[PDB]
């Protein structure tokens, strides 16, 4: 025996201490870097190599470096992988310049997940491109082709963008991207598809707001009249519609009878509320208001009512339509919290909001929600008695409420285009 460790120092085959050099220890079967001070490197990098705790050079292994806040992979010769792909534990990883593992990002036509692994047979919504992509079996994005995914057909355009609300040859991609296999009503027409997706027939329809025999009516997509000649066209607006440049233009050109204006959501005022109220008041356009709730309990509900009342007085609101508690299956952007799923909690929440508003002197207060929620979570006599504005973007509402009787609204669309407004608009028929 000749060469040996002496504390932090290494004595070579001769009598001399190692200095500024790599040594291979046959006992450990490992490489070590000895520094200019004669001591082994550990828990640190030397050029392309990482020396682990105790000095051992990393080889064929992952290292997480807390200083760089990144994973690195040391190859068979110990050098860090960089600007290259590596197959490790039967998954593909990509290493960027300086060895940083790619994560939650594209590398050309491939996408690396939060763990660094190349994704395969997976949907990806990328906010950076504002669209859906599908990573195929080989990891590359679907491109200028059909893919059958989860038992349904989707079409991918140039650069991988999932087709939606559009045609591809004889096939129509619906809003979810899924190929139409039934019927689609659009363009004032009914499109009938084979179960296999090819268009079979188009039939023109009597639908929407129609002026007929000297009067105006609303027809649902089943070609059924909703209400009478006095049916009203009500839009609902928020900061999400942007700044409305010319309110009078919107009203006249689109024959709009009234507006429900977003107050905001629990704890925050809508950015366009001040402007919208100023203009609607100035022009004497009839309006009501709504608040999107993130309530979890009666305390939140009371706070919602307090907020509502504060805003009404602040902006001198003149309410021709009701105050609406907009109740949906809410979820925090960060997913930390979501709406209570039980009916009894919502009975408490909704009635606390109503009671608080009523005690404050506001007697024209109702609930808005979606048909699906009203059939399930919100299906209770003490909730339904307050519901007179229902959303269902369907061919007919086909929903009865035994607990409310009187004037009511059906929000039949969130995709209408109107003169004087940028982008899509929510519209209701009031009857
Ligand atoms: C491997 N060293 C000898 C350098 C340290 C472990 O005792
Ligand atoms: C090159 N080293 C000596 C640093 C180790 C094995 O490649
Ligand atoms: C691996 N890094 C390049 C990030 C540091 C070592 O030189
Ligand atoms: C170590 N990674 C998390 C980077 C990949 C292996 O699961
Ligand atoms: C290594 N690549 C990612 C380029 C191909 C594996 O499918
Ligand atoms: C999928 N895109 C082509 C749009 C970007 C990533 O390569
Ligand atoms: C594209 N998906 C099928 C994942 C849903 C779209 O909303
Ligand atoms: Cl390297
Ligand atoms: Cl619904």
């Amino acid at each position: 025996a000749a060469a040996y460790w002496d504390g932090d120092y290494y004595v070579k085959d001769d009598g001399s201490k190692a200095q500024s050099e790599w040594i291979f220890d046959n006992y450990y079967k490992a490489w070590f870097y000895i520094n200019s001070d004669g001591r082994y490197s550990q828990n640190e990098w030397h050029g392309n190599y990482y020396l682990k705790s105790g000095g051992y050079m990393a080889q064929n292994e992952w290292i997480y470096d807390s200083n760089y806040k990144s994973w690195f992979y040391l190859k068979s010769d110990g050098a860090y992988a960089h600007q290259e792909w590596q197959l490790i534990g039967n998954k593909w990883y990509y290493f960027k310049k300086w060895g940083y593992m790619a994560k939650s990002q594209w590398q050309g036509s491939y996408f690396l997940n939060g763990q660094g692994a190349m994704i395969q047979n997976e949907w990806l919504y990328d906010p950076a491109y504002s669209a859906y992509f599908y990573l195929k079996s080989d990891g590359t994005y679907a491109n200028q082709e059909w893919q059958k995914v989860g038992g349904k057909w989707y079409y991918f355009k140039k650069w991988g963008y999932m087709a939606r609300n559009e045609w591809q040859g004889n096939y129509y991609l619906t809003g979810s991207g899924a190929m139409a296999t039934d019927e689609v009503i659009m363009d004032g027409a009914r499109y009938i598809f084979a179960a296999s997706g090819e268009l079979k027939e188009k039939k023109d329809l009597n639908v929407g707001w129609v002026h007929r025999d000297g009067k105006r009516y609303f027809f649902n997509n089943r070609e059924e009249q909703v209400g009478t000649e006095h049916a009203k066209k009500i839009i609902d607006i928020s900061e999400h519609n942007g700044r409305i440049n010319d309110w009078k233009k919107v009203i006249d050109e689109n024959e709009v009878d009234g507006v429900i204006v977003r107050l905001g959501y629990s704890g925050k005022e809508d950015k366009e509320l001040a402007h919208n109220i100023k203009e609607l008041n100035r022009l004497g356009i009839p309006y009501g208001v709504y608040l999107y709730t993130y309530a979890e309990n009666e305390t939140d509900a009371e706070n919602d009512a307090k907020q509502t009342i504060e805003l009404i007085k602040k902006y001198n609101m003149n309410l021709s339509y009701p105050i609406y508690y907009d109740v949906e299956n809410w979820e925090y952007v960060n997913k930390s919290k979501r709406a209570p799923s039980d009916t009894d909690t919502w009975v408490k929440i909704i009635n606390k909001y109503m009671d608080t508003m009523k005690q404050a002197g506001y007697q024209n207060v109702y609930v808005y929600s979606y048909r699906s929620l009203l059939q399930t979570r919100l299906k209770h006599p003490d909730i339904l008695k307050h519901v007179n504005w229902v959303a269902a973007y369907t061919n007919a509402l086909e929903w009865e409420n035994p607990y409310y009787s009187g004037e009511k609204g059906w929000q039949y669309t969130s995709s209408e285009y109107m003169k004087g407004i940028q982008g899509r608009v929510d519209v209701s028929v009031w009857y």
